């Protein structure tokens, strides 16, 4: 992984990992998060759904829009 600042962040996907990957209930709160795949997600729940789906392809990079 090429980065100046090696930032391996992992948001709590565990609580959502408790649900089936296709059906993960998300909060009504919108909190822009950015995945390591450089994709901005609506919140950590949505990030987690894709994170599990693509199996760590998209991990948590930083909070906020990419």
């Amino acid at each position: 992984s090429e980065a100046a600042s090696l930032s391996p962040k992992k948001v709590d996907c565990s609580i959502y990992k408790k649900y089936p990957v296709v059906a993960i209930p998300c909060p009504i709160t919108y909190l822009p998060v950015c995945g390591s795949d450089y994709i901005t997600y609506g919140n950590e729940c949505h990030l987690c759904t894709e994170s599990l789906k693509s199996n760590g392809r998209v991990q948590f990079l930083h909070d906020g829009s990419c």
